[PDB]
C-alpha cells in the first residue's frame, strides 16, 4: 500500500526511533518480534468493550480506607450535578452505582447520557459503586466537592484501529573463535569470553594479551567447559575488553529466538565504559559504527527442543525461606534448597531462592526444574504477592519459564495496581533475555485494554527510546505494537503532545544557550510566536492524562534563576466545564536525567498505597514528573507553595541565620482563620512524618533546605530527587519544624508525641513490606541510576528497614534517628549553605 507507508512515517516520528530500519542489527529478532506482536495486539483490540474503553473509568476495588469513612458524616455523599448553567446538589450513598444516579436525578426531578467530571476528561461510567472511583476518593481525601457535567458519551468510532495489512545430542564442548578487535582510534589488551545465564557465570576463558593498536588479531578458538547440550536458553556470550581495567563489552544470545544454536561470522560494535547496571546485559550492539570498538568472531557452522525431613534441617530451610531478597546464599544453603526442592515448593516465599539454587549450566537439572514447574498447584493457588512477583523478574532470573510464571501471577492485577507498578514492570523489560516475552506482551495487552495505562506506557517507552541506545530498539518494537492498536483517538493526542513538547524543548535549549531580564524578552517573544500556526488548540497534560492545557498565559511564564535555565510555564485549562481559572503550572527542563525522579516519585506512590492497607494517611505530594526525551522533560507545579529556605530567606539571604520560629508564623500569615491554622498544623504533623520515614528508607533524607517545600495549607513535600542522586543526619526534622510541634532544642509536647507515633506506626507499616521495598529499591538502582550500584549502594536499604529485628527493637532505632535529628539542630542545614549556596 501507500496509505500504509504514510502511517509508517508517522509512527516513527512518535516513537522517536525508526523501527523498520535495519542498519544496526545482525538478525531478524526485532522484525520477528514485530510479527509475533501482531496477534496479542489484535486479540486485545478485538476483546475491549468499545464504550468502556472510550471512557476509561478509573476504578479501584480496594476497601474504602478508615480515614475516608470518618470523612462521611452520614452514609451520604454530596455530588453536584451540573448541566448547562443549572446545578443540582444530590444525596448519594457509598453504594450508589453511577448509572443508578440517573433514576436518582430523573426521578428526583422532572418539572443515553453519561456523567463526566468538571474540567477533567474523567468519566464516571461502568457498573461500580461511587466509593470506588479515584476521583471521588480524591474529593473525600482533601475535603472537596464532586462536580459532574452530564453530557453525551464519547463515540467508540474515534477509537478506530487502521485495518492491519538437535543440541541435546552433542557432547561437543562449546567454543568461540576470536578473529580479533579493532578500535578505529586509540597499553596491552585481551578479550574475555563468558557464558552467562541470569548474572550467573557458567564458564570463562581469555586470550593471550597483545599490544593495543588500531587493529589486534588473534585467530584463536576458546574452548569452554560447557557441553553444547548443556547451554540453557537465555544464555549469553558476553565479550569484554580489559587493559587490568574494563573498556568494552557486547552480548550475543547463543540460543536464538528460533531455539537454534548460533553459527557463522559476527562483527559486533562494542559499547564503551564511562567513569552492576541493566545496560551491561543488552543483546543490542552499538549503532555508532564509526567511533566504537568492533569485534569479529566465528561460530562452528542445531535446534533446541516425596519423603520426610528431620527437624534441625526443617528449621534450617525456614531460616533461609525467611531471609530478605538481598541476603546472599551460601553453597550450603543452595544444595539444601535443591535437595529439599519439593518441601521448598509448598512455600511461595522460597521460589526466588530455590530457582537461584539451580545450576542452569546442566541440561539434567533444568529438566528436573521444569518437572518442578509442573507441580505449581501451591504457587498458582496462593494470593498474589507483588514483592515475590518482581523478584522472579530481576537480573537474577534469565530462564523464560520461571519469569513466565511470575508474569502469570501479574494477570490477576487490576488496572489500579498495574499503574502503581507500570514504571518498574517497563524497567524490568531490560532483564528479559528476548525481545518477545510474557512481560513485554503483558504490558502491551494491559496498555491496549485501558487508555490510562496506555497513555503512561507510551511516555515510559518514549523516554527510554530517547536516552538509551542499549534498549531503544526492543522498546521501539513494543511502542510500535501499542500505537497500532491504541486507536486513532489516542494516536491523535500523542501527536498533539509530541508537537507541543518538542516546541517547548527547543525554547528551553535556546534560552539556555543565550545565558538577566533581557532574556525575559525572547522567553515572552518566542512563547507568543509558537502560540499561533504551531501549538495546536490543546494537549493532554502528560503527567496527568485527565487535564487538557489550552492557551499559554505568556505573562506568567518565565526563566528560573537555577544553574540551568528551566522555564516556568502556565496554561489555561482548555476545557470550559472547569470549575476554576487556576492555570496549569508546568516546569520545563533540559540538563538532567528526569528518569531518576520518576522512579523516586513512583516509589512514593507505592508507599502511600502500602500505608492505605493499614488505614493510614501520611499526606505525601508525589507531584507529576514526566521525562520526554534526551536529558529533558516536564514537572507539575504544586499550587500555593514555597521552598522552606524561601520562608527563612525572607529575613536574610547572604546569611542563613536560621530563625527557629519563622515557619509557624508563615502558616498563621497564610491561614484565613486560626481554626484552619490547626488543620494546617495537623496536615504538617502527617506530611512531615511521611517524608521523614520514606526519605530515610530510600536514603535521601539529608536534604539541603532549598529542596523542601510547604503548601500554604500545611502539606510538606521534598522535591528535586534528581539532585542527591546525580552527584553521589538521618531524615530532616529541623528546629523550625519542631517549633510547629511545640518544642525547642530538648523538650516534648502533645503535637510532637503524636508526630513521633505517626512515624513509628508508618515505619513498622513499611517493614510488613520489607521484601517488596528491597526489590523495588534494588530494581530501581540497576535500571535507572548508573554510578549508584556497586552492590554496597544496594545494601543501604537492608539497614534502613532494620532487617532481622523484632518490631520492638526497630521502634527504638527510628526514635533515636528522630533524636540524632535534634542533637544536630542546624549544623546540617547551615553546612549545606556553607557549600551549595557557596563552597
Ligand atoms: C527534577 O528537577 C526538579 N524537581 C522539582 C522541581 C520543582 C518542583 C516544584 C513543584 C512540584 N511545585 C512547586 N510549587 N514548585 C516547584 N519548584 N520550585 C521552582 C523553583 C524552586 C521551587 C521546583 O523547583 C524542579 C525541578 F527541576
Amino acid at each position: 500500500s501507500e496509505e500504509s507507508q504514510a502511517f509508517q512515517r508517522q509512527l516513527t516520528a512518535l516513537i522517536g526511533y525508526d523501527v523498520t530500519d535495519v542498519s544496526n542489527v545482525h538478525d531478524d529478532e526485532l522484525e520477528f518480534t514485530r510479527r509475533g506482536l501482531v496477534t496479542p495486539r489484535m486479540a486485545e483490540v478485538a476483546s475491549r468493550d468499545p464504550k468502556l474503553y472510550a471512557m476509561h473509568p478509573w476504578v479501584t476495588s480496594k476497601p474504602l480506607p478508615e480515614y475516608l469513612w470518618k470523612k462521611i458524616a452520614n452514609n451520604c455523599i454530596f455530588i453536584v450535578i451540573h448541566r448547562s448553567t443549572t446545578s443540582q446538589t444530590i444525596k448519594v450513598s457509598p453504594d450508589d452505582t453511577p448509572g443508578a444516579i440517573l433514576q436518582s436525578f430523573f426521578t428526583k426531578m422532572a418539572k443515553d447520557f453519561v456523567l463526566r467530571v468538571c474540567g477533567r476528561d474523567e468519566y464516571l461510567v461502568g457498573e461500580t459503586p461511587i466509593k470506588n472511583f479515584q476521583w471521588v476518593r480524591h474529593c473525600l481525601k482533601n475535603g472537596e466537592e464532586i462536580h459532574v457535567v452530564l453530557d453525551t458519551p464519547p463515540d467508540p468510532a474515534l477509537d478506530e484501529v487502521r485495518k492491519e495489512e538437535s543440541l541435546w545430542d552433542c557432547d561437543r564442548k562449546f567454543r568461540v573463535k576470536i578473529r580479533g578487535i579493532d578500535i578505529p582510534v586509540l597499553l596491552t589488551v585481551f578479550v574475555e569470553a563468558n557464558i552467562q545465564h541470569g548474572q550467573q557465570v557458567l564458564c570463562q576463558r581469555r586470550t593471550s594479551p597483545k599490544p593495543f593498536t588500531e587493529e589486534v588479531l588473534w585467530n584463536v578458538w576458546l574452548e569452554f567447559s560447557i557441553k553444547i547440550k548443556d547451554l540453557p536458553k537465555g544464555a549469553l556470550l558476553n565479550l569484554q575488553i580489559y587493559c587490568v581495567q574494563l573498556l568494552y563489552y557486547v552480548n550475543l544470545l547463543l540460543i536464538d529466538h528460533r531455539f537454534l544454536l548460533r553459527r557463522g561470522e559476527y562483527v559486533l560494535h562494542m559499547w564503551q565504559i564511562s567513569g552492576f547496571n541493566a545496560d551491561k546485559l543488552t543483546s543490542a550492539t552499538n549503532p555508532d559504527k564509526e567511533n566504537s570498538m568492533s569485534i569479529s568472531i566465528l561460530l562452528d557452522n542445531i535446534a533446541l527442543p516425596r519423603a520426610e525431613m528431620p527437624n534441625q534441617l526443617r528449621k534450617q530451610l525456614e531460616a533461609i525461606i525467611a531471609t530478605d531478597p538481598l541476603n546472599p546464599l551460601t553453597a550450603e544453603d543452595k544444595e539444601l534448597l535443591w535437595h529439599f526442592r519439593y518441601e521448598s515448593l509448598k512455600h511461595p516465599k522460597a521460589y526466588p531462592k530455590l530457582f537461584s539454587s539451580v545450576k542452569w549450566g546442566q541440561q539434567e537439572i533444568v529438566a528436573k526444574t521444569y518437572q518442578l514447574l509442573a507441580r505449581r498447584e501451591v504457587w498458582d493457588q496462593s494470593a498474589l504477592d507483588v514483592g515475590l512477583t518482581m523478584q522472579l523478574l530481576d537480573c537474577n532470573f534469565s530462564d523464560e519459564n520461571v519469569r513466565a510464571i511470575a508474569v502469570q501471577k501479574l494477570e490477576s492485577l487490576e488496572d489500579d495496581d498495574v499503574l502503581h507498578y507500570l514504571l518498574q514492570l517497563v524497567q524490568a523489560v531490560k532483564f528479559e533475555p528476548y525481545h518477545d516475552s510474557a512481560l513485554a506482551r503483558f504490558l502491551l495487552k494491559r496498555g491496549l485494554r485501558n487508555k490510562r495505562i496506555g497513555h503512561f506506557l507510551f511516555w515510559f517507552l518514549r523516554s527510554e527510546i530517547a536516552q538509551s541506545r542499549h534498549y531503544q530498539q526492543r522498546f521501539a518494537v513494543i511502542l510500535e505494537a501499542y500505537l497500532r492498536g491504541c486507536g486513532t483517538a489516542m494516536l491523535h493526542d500523542f501527536t498533539q503532545q509530541v508537537q507541543v513538547i518538542e516546541m517547548l524543548q527547543k525554547v528551553t535549549l535556546d534560552i539556555k544557550s543565550l545565558s538577566s531580564s533581557q532574556v525575559i524578552s525572547q522567553l515572552k517573544q518566542k512563547l507568543e510566536n509558537l502560540q499561533n500556526s504551531q501549538l495546536p488548540e490543546s494537549f493532554r497534560v502528560p503527567y496527568d492524562p485527565g487535564l487538557k492545557a489550552g492557551a499559554l498565559a505568556i505573562e506568567k511564564c518565565k526563566v528560573m534563576a537555577s544553574k540551568k535555565k528551566p522555564l516556568w510555564l502556565e496554561f489555561k485549562c482548555a476545557d470550559p466545564t472547569a470549575l476554576s481559572n487556576e492555570t496549569i503550572g508546568i516546569i520545563f527542563k533540559h540538563g538532567d536525567d528526569l528518569r531518576q525522579d520518576m522512579l523516586i516519585l513512583q516509589i512514593l506512590r507505592i508507599m502511600e498505597s502500602i500505608w492505605e492497607t493499614e488505614s493510614l494517611d501520611l499526606c505525601l505530594l508525589p507531584y507529576g514528573c514526566i521525562s520526554t526525551g534526551d536529558k529533558i522533560g516536564m514537572i507539575e507545579i504544586v499550587k500555593d507553595a514555597t521552598t522552606i529556605a524561601k520562608i527563612q530567606q525572607s529575613t536574610v539571604g547572604n546569611t542563613g541565620a536560621f530563625k527557629d520560629e519563622v515557619l509557624n508564623h508563615w502558616l498563621k500569615e497564610k491561614s484565613p482563620t486560626e481554626e484552619k491554622f490547626q488543620a494546617a498544623v495537623e496536615r504538617f504533623v502527617y506530611s512531615c512524618a511521611g517524608y521523614c520515614v520514606a526519605t530515610f528508607v530510600l536514603g535521601i533524607g539529608d536534604r539541603h533546605n532549598d529542596n523542601i517545600m510547604i503548601t500554604e495549607t500545611g502539606n510538606l513535600f521534598h522535591i528535586d530527587f534528581g539532585h542527591i542522586l546525580g552527584n553521589y543526619v538521618p531524615f530532616v526534622l529541623t528546629p523550625d519544624f519542631l517549633f510547629v510541634m511545640g518544642t525547642s532544642g530538648k523538650k516534648t509536647s502533645p503535637h510532637f508525641q503524636k508526630f513521633q507515633d505517626i512515624c513509628v506506626k508508618a515505619y513498622l507499616a513499611l517493614r510488613h513490606h520489607t521484601n517488596l521495598l528491597i526489590i523495588l529499591f534494588s530494581m530501581m538502582l540497576m535500571t535507572g541510576m548508573p554510578q549508584l550500584t556497586s552492590k554496597e549502594d544496594i545494601e543501604y536499604i537492608r539497614d534502613a528497614l532494620t532487617v532481622g529485628k523484632n518490631e520492638e527493637d526497630a521502634k527504638k532505632y527510628f526514635l533515636d534517628q528522630i533524636e540524632v535529628c535534634r542533637d544536630k539542630g542546624w549544623t546540617v542545614q547551615f553546612n549545606w549553605f556553607l557549600h551549595l549556596v557557596l563552597g
